[PDB]
């Protein structure tokens, strides 16, 4: 008997998808689940996973490629590869060279999530929900607070909006950009904020308690969906805004020292299928990269414009960089003092 682990974000398969593998394949599947980057990014650098399937964002597969810690995809054992979308492995190859470690996913953007209604009645019916001045301009914060407000718990996105807010590259190599500007828009914003966590804020729009949110694309749609069908009278929409906004890939892995590689393998075969991978996107809003799957994804997931962007979106959306180490010490400095920003000092 033989047994798959395997470590993926939260909210990111369908309900049925793992015990329909174990009953097809008679393979126990161990499932954990993770809200964010920098806690995989932790495991895969301080020691063994013990998973067998990891599912990094495309960036942080590049981030920490040559550091060895994922072993290449015998593609022999995956006889559906030719399903995925094969111009969308030639723009995960930038992060993966050739794709020789990675399994593209899905594919999403980081926009705004937010309570029509509520806002419309904070901002009134011009509310700037077509702009990040919806969240990042402290007058509209001020006024949102009480409804209630909830950041990404991710640095790296959240600097690097932030900084294309300010007219910045959002992937600036400055330090002084993350100490001053970027830091000085956080700490006016902060007294606002009622927290950062990167999964909380999908129940919290869905039941009416958070009124904005910077979200991921289908971690808001599934909150809309939610309210619908707990017909709780609640809109949730999401928002690519006009300036711009990060997009983004997450990609299956390998991690180098997995034990169960065949059986590893047998589920990123299932995950080829195209009705697998289609009921997936169906449940979690989210665009996936397999091409054969396409015509299977419903209509209501296929026809949303913040799901699959058109050209004229598309062209305003920038993708994560690998930063130098003085960066990623500045940006962790910055948040840390951003998060902790509501505290009492008493050095004056
Ligand atoms: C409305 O259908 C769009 C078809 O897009 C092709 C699929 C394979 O790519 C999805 C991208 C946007 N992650
Ligand atoms: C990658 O293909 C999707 C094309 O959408 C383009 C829209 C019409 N502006
Ligand atoms: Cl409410
Ligand atoms: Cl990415
Ligand atoms: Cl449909």
């Amino acid at each position: 008997q033989k047994t798959l682990h395997i470590y993926n974000w939260t909210d990111y398969i369908a309900p049925d998808t793992v015990a329909n593998f174990e009953k097809e394949t008679g393979i126990k599947v161990v499932y954990d689940v993770f809200d964010s980057n920098e806690v995989l990014e932790g495991k895969l650098m301080a020691g063994s996973t013990g998973f067998d399937l990891v599912v990094p964002s495309a960036y942080l597969l590049e981030r920490q490629l040559t550091a060895g810690v994922f072993q290449p995809l015998d593609k022999s054992k995956l006889p559906e590869w030719k399903n995925l979308d094969p111009e969308l492995l030639k723009l995960v190859a930038k992060h993966d060279p050739d794709n020789k470690f990675a399994m593209p996913y899905m594919w999403a953007t980081t926009g705004i999530g937010y309570n029509v209604d509520k806002v419309k009645a904070v901002l009134g019916e011009n509310a700037p929900v077509d702009s990040w001045d919806l969240i990042l301009k402290p007058e509209n914060l001020e006024k949102l607070k009480s409804c209630g407000v909830s950041f990404l718990d991710d640095p790296e996105e959240v600097f690097a909006t932030v900084l294309n807010y300010l007219g910045k590259d959002p992937n600036s190599t400055k330090a002084d950009d993350y100490t001053g500007p970027a830091t000085d828009l956080l700490l006016k914003l902060r007294p606002n904020i009622r927290y950062f966590h990167s999964s909380q804020y999908i129940n919290d729009l869905a039941n009416g308690d958070i009124c904005v949110a910077i979200g991921w694309a289908g971690d808001v749609w599934q909150a809309s969906n939610r309210a619908k069908e707990a017909k709780n009278g609640v809109n949730v929409s999401f928002s690519i805004p006009k300036e711009g906004a990060m997009a983004w890939f997450d990609v299956f892995a390998m991690p180098a020292d997995a034990k169960n590689k065949d059986e590893a393998y047998q589920f990123l075969n299932y995950l080829l299928r195209p009705d697998v991978v289609a009921h997936i996107s169906d449940h979690v809003f989210y665009a996936n990269a397999n091409k054969a799957a396409t015509p299977l994804v419903s209509a209501e997931v296929r026809e949303n414009p913040g799901i699959y962007p058109p050209a004229d979106v598309r062209a305003k959306l920038f993708t994560q960089k690998v930063q130098d180490p003085k960066i990623d010490r500045v940006r962790t400095r910055a948040w840390t003092k951003v998060k902790s920003g509501k505290l009492e000092h008493h050095h004056h």
